[PDB]
């Protein structure tokens, strides 16, 4: 995250580490047995990482739970990134407590100018790199189809939404992807993609979730 704060230890319980040995992806925990990211994040022998701050050190309130099976959307476009949304079911339930809880699915789409929280362990320079060990914050405002599209010439489809600032200087980053977007307390995005960060005229990118409530319901009630 550019141009964020350090959000607090725990202030955001539904956030999550993708590990593979290292910190590679953040997610959002939906349910004591589901994750959802991007699916841009697919790897295999993935072990989650619940109530995290510091991620290089252990604080005492971390879940440190492997996944049991890995759901990429089946119409999932590498090339163009429509589509970008991944489910992960754990091994064994995590234990839901005031460190670690579940973010509610959305039952309507946002609209542009409602403001959200985007949180990340990503790239927090611009120009240049430098990772924290902490968890980022920043809140930005969903953009309107139109003025992204005519600001940055991004190929948008409609299952994507544009947030962040024209004038640049806050976005999220490289690390943050698959992270979570929550507007009035429901997961509206998912960090998905974008053109370097926080540049001008180039928000950020991210996956539509509102578009995918009903498979995502359909695929838990199934597994």
């Amino acid at each position: 995250i550019v141009g964020g704060y350090t959000c607090g230890a725990n202030t955001v319980p539904y956030q999550v580490s993708l590990n593979s040995g290292y910190h590679f992806c953040g997610g959002s925990l939906i349910n004591s047995q589901w994750v959802v990211s991007a699916a841009h994040c697919y790897k295999s022998g993935i072990q989650v990482r619940l109530g995290e701050d510091n991620i290089n050190v252990v604080e005492g309130n971390e879940q440190f739970i492997s996944a049991s099976k890995s759901i990429v959307h089946p119409s999932y476009n590498s090339e163009t990134y429509n589509n970008d949304i991944m489910l992960i079911k754990l091994k064994s339930a995590a234990s839901l407590n005031s460190r670690v809880a579940s973010i509610s699915l959305p039952t309507s789409c946002a609209s542009a100018g409602t403001q959200c929280l985007i949180s990340g362990w990503g790239n927090t320079k611009s120009s240049g790199t430098s990772y924290p060990d902490v968890l980022k914050c920043l809140k930005a405002p969903i953009l309107s189809d139109s003025s992204c599209k005519s600001a940055s010439s991004f190929i948008i489809t409609s299952n994507m939404f544009c947030a962040g600032y024209l004038e640049g200087g806050k976005d999220a980053c490289q690390g943050d992807s698959g992270g979570p977007v929550v507007c009035s307390g429901k997961l509206q995005g998912i960090v998905s993609w974008g053109e370097g960060c926080a540049q001008k005229n180039k928000p950020g990118v991210y996956t539509k979730v509102c578009n995918y409530v009903s498979w995502i319901k359909q695929t838990i009630a199934s597994n």
